C-alpha cells in the first residue's frame, strides 16, 4: 500500500545513545586510568550492563524493523535521500491531475524554492563535513540536486 505516517523508532535511538554514552564514559576514564584504584572504573562498567539490559528490556514491545525502517535507523542520511528521491517522482507522477487542478505553475514555483533552500544546506553541509567525507557528501547532495531539477523540468 501508499507510503503511511513514519514509525516511531525513537526507543532503538535512545537505547543506542544510551549505550555509546556510557561506552564513552567508560573510554574517557580507562585511558586516563594509571594506577590504582579501580572502583570507578568498575562503576562505569556496571553502568555499561545497565544501559545493555534496561534495552532488552525498552525494545521487548517493539514489532519487527522492515528493511526501510531499519535502514532509517542504519543509515540515517541514506534514508532521507531515499525518501526525498520518492517524494520527487511521486510529484512528477501526478502532473497531469495537478495540471487539471490549476496547480502545475504553482508547484514548478515550490520546486525552485525547494532548489534553492537545498542548494543553501548543502553547501553548509559541506563546510562542516570532514575533508575526507567531501566527496561523498556532494555526490549525495549533488544526486538530490539533479532529482529537483527532474521535477523543475516536469512542471
Ligand atoms: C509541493 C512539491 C513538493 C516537492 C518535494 C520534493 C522535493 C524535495 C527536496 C528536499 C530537499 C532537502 C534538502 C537537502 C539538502 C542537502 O542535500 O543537504
Amino acid at each position: 500500500e501508499a507510503t503511511k505516517v513514519q514509525r516511531d523508532i525513537s526507543a532503538f535511538k535512545k537505547v543506542m545513545q544510551n549505550i555509546s554514552l556510557a561506552v564513552n564514559k567508560f573510554n574517557v576514564d580507562i585511558e586516563r586510568y594509571v594506577g590504582g584504584d579501580a572502583s570507578h572504573l568498575l562503576a562505569d562498567g556496571n553502568v555499561l550492563i545497565k544501559a545493555t539490559l534496561d534495552g532488552v528490556q525498552s525494545l521487548q514491545n517493539e514489532p519487527p524493523l522492515s528493511s526501510m525502517e531499519a535502514l532509517a535507523l542504519v543509515g540515517p542520511v541514506q534514508d532521507l535521500s531515499n525518501q526525498i528521491m520518492l517524494a520527487i517522482q511521486n510529484l512528477i507522477d501526478k502532473k497531469e491531475p495537478l495540471v487539471q487542478a490549476g496547480f502545475g505553475g504553482k508547484v514548478e514555483n515550490n520546486l525552485r524554492q525547494q532548489e534553492e533552500a537545498a542548494q543553501k544546506l548543502s553547501e553548509l553541509v559541506s563546510t562542516k563535513v570532514p575533508h575526507e567525507l567531501a566527496d561523498i557528501s556532494r555526490q549525495l547532495s549533488d544526486g538530490i540536486a539533479a532529482g529537483i531539477k527532474k521535477g523543475i523540468d516536469a512542471f
